[PDB]
Formats: structure tokens, C-alpha cells, sequence
């Protein structure tokens, strides 16, 4: 099972139409599988979107005595039903590194903590995260009647997007994480695949250097990620990486042959240690003064020729509405990394690498 894939994070609280919109993008384009958020942690941020799913500690969907209200968890399961019907596969992740819709920083403020790296290591903010984690695996989907534990639509769980540790450069308490909420999830779903969601940095390894010298700190440990060790716990099933040349600090001239050289040496080391490995995010912006498309085609030639499982830009959006509508009507290019199912260089090389895969 190999794929080109994509992102969408709105899919637990927009439209049924701004969601079909998506999902009928991806089929007609090919894209095989899409990444989307489960989580909506804290009351600001699900009253910001009059949608609920983690307001507070033990409250999962909206809270008694709010009405007008979408619940995080039917929107989610509109989306799973209408996957199903169209096959696209889903990832589905479980918590943000970041703030938006409310992430790490969230669970730590409902206890009391001091730093975004104490999501690690507070028990009362762990306890908490699988009580979420396992109120989700196990919700009945009110479109299919089959719990998420047993809906073939979903391909894999992520643990947390973007996880990072600045906190701890030894790498060691993200493995004593990643290992106990890996094994925490497996202990609810035998079925599923599990996967960090994290970006790929590697911490120090003896002959990975960046190319040009360019984004070190992706190379050297600094964020506290150990990738490889990572990769190598038993109840983790594949590898993720993430890909941002111009955020991470390479020049615009080098962002092709840096991505180039992170994508050849992720696919080295997943492959050594004998697990699939997804480039399940990839970017460059539509102002960057290099051929966007072309990047985008060296990177996934590579990907293809060196075998690894899947590539996934980000991101791919439909039709918009109301406050999130641009000149032409659909989900606005807020980022600078949209794709549409329009004619666009981007998204004519999408729909031909789609039939390669």
C-alpha cells in the first residue's frame, strides 16, 4: 500500500458541504489517504468554533446546558462515514504540539503547569490524555454504528502533531512518552495502526548533517526528538516526517536539495530499521522564488524511486463559506501551502503522481 496523500484540519468542525467539498477533491484527484486533527481541547477554543469536543478535564462533546452547539465527535464521524463512502483512508491525530485548537499548552493549563513540555511528564495531564484518547477510540460513529475502533476507514492513529521537548535535548522523555501512549492505544485497538505525528528531526547521528549547513537544529537534537529511537519502539508501526525548508531557516536556493537530502536520509533510516516511513507533510510557499511545482515533483520522484510508503502535501481544502471564502469561493489560501482540485501547476502534478503511486 503505497499513496500519495494530503492534510485537512477542518474536517471536525465545518459544513457538510464544505466536508463532502474535500472528500470528493480527494477522490477525483487520486489522493488515496488524508490527515486530518481529532481534537478540539479547551473551552475557548470549541466555543470559538461553536463546536466541542475536550472543553475541560472529563467533558467530551459539548458541555450540559450549552445548545446551538456541534459536537466535534458527529462532525468527525460525518467525515468517517462520507470517507467510507468514497474510499479515501484517514489519519486521524490526537493532540496538538501546538496552541491551535488548544494542544499541549491546553492540558497544561487545565493543570496547573508551568511549561508546555510538562504534557510529558505531569500524571494528572497523561491520566487525562488517555481518557480522551480512549473516550474517542471507542465512540460509537452515529452515520455507520461501528466504532472507531473497528472502522476500516481509519488507517492509523497519530499520537500528537508536530510533538516536540526543547526541554529535554537527551531525547529520553519523549521515547518514555511515546512508548507509554503508543502501548496505551494499542492496549484500546488492536486493529489499528499507531504513529508518532512527529516531524522527522533526527538527534546527532554520525554522518546525517544537513544539507548546505542549513536548519542544524533539525539535525542536532535541539527540539528533543531521537527519530530513530522513535521508530524503534515496538508499539509504534511507521515512521512520519514533515517538511518545511523556508519555516526551518534554508535559503530559497537550497530548499529543493535540502528537502531532498532530509527525504533520502528519513527513507535510509526507516528502511534500515526494517518499518514504513510517510512524508505525511510537505510545503513551500506560493511566494518562494523557486518553482513550487517542480520542488514538489523532485520530492516526490524521490519518495517514489527510493520506496518510501507514502507522500502527503499540505494541504488540501474545497469550497468555502461564510468567513472562509476567498475571490473564487473557496476555503482560503490562509497559509500560503493550499492546494484546490483546480488547474493549477500544483494540482495537475498531484493528479498525475496520484495515478503512480
Amino acid at each position: 500500500f503505497r499513496f500519495i496523500g494530503s492534510n485537512n484540519y477542518y474536517m471536525h468542525y465545518k459544513s457538510n458541504r464544505m466536508i463532502d467539498s474535500v472528500l470528493e477533491s480527494a477522490r477525483d484527484m487520486g489522493i488515496k489517504v488524508l490527515r486530518i486533527w481529532g481534537f478540539l481541547d479547551g473551552e475557548s477554543y470549541c466555543r470559538d468554533k461553536n463546536t466541542y469536543m475536550h472543553p475541560e478535564p472529563g467533558v467530551f462533546g459539548v458541555p450540559e446546558g450549552i445548545s446551538n452547539a456541534q459536537n466535534g465527535f458527529e462532525r468527525l464521524d460525518y467525515t468517517i462515514a462520507k470517507a467510507k463512502e468514497l474510499g479515501i483512508k484517514l489519519i486521524i491525530v490526537l493532540v496538538n504540539n501546538w496552541d491551535d485548537f488548544g494542544g499541549m499548552n491546553q492540558y497544561v493549563r487545565w493543570f496547573g503547569g508551568t511549561h508546555h513540555d510538562d504534557f510529558y511528564r505531569d500524571e494528572r495531564i497523561k491520566e487525562e490524555y488517555k481518557k480522551y484518547v480512549s473516550f474517542l477510540i471507542n465512540h460509537v460513529n452515529v452515520y455507520t454504528g461501528v466504532p472507531y475502533r473497528e472502522e476500516p476507514t481509519i488507517m492509523a492513529w497519530e499520537l500528537a502533531n508536530e510533538l516536540r521537548c526543547e526541554t529535554d535535548k537527551s531525547g529520553n522523555t519523549l521515547v518514555e512518552w511515546v512508548k507509554e501512549m503508543s502501548s496505551y492505544i494499542k492496549s484500546l485497538d488492536p486493529n489499528h495502526l499507531v504513529a508518532v505525528g512527529d516531524e522527522g528531526f533526527f538527534s546527532n547521528y554520525e554522518g546525517f548533517k544537513p544539507y548546505g549547513g542549513e536548519a542544524e537544529w533539525a539535525y542536532n537534537g535541539w527540539s528533543g526528538v531521537d527519530w530513530k529511537k522513535l521508530l524503534s519502539i515496538e508499539t509504534v508501526d511507521f515512521g512520519t516526517f514533515h517538511l518545511y525548508p523556508s519555516h526551518w531557516g534554508v535559503s530559497p536556493e537550497n530548499y529543493a536539495q535540502w528537502g531532498a537530502k532530509w527525504i533520502e536520509d528519513h527513507i535510509k533510516i526507516a528502511k534500515e530499521i526494517g518499518k514504513p516511513v510517510v512524508l505525511e507533510e510537505y510545503g513551500i510557499p506560493k511566494s518562494a522564488p523557486v518553482n513550487r511545482t517542480a520542488i514538489y515533483r523532485l520530492w516526490n520522484d524521490l519518495v517514489y524511486d527510493l520506496g518510501g510508503d507514502g507522500a502527503m502535501f499540505w494541504m488540501l481544502a474545497g469550497i468555502g463559506e461564510g468567513s472562509d471564502r476567498d475571490e473564487r469561493g473557496y476555503y482560503p489560501d490562509y497559509d500560503g501551502f493550499r492546494i484546490v482540485n483546480d488547474d493549477s501547476p500544483e494540482a495537475e502534478l498531484i493528479r498525475e503522481y496520484a495515478k503512480l503511486f
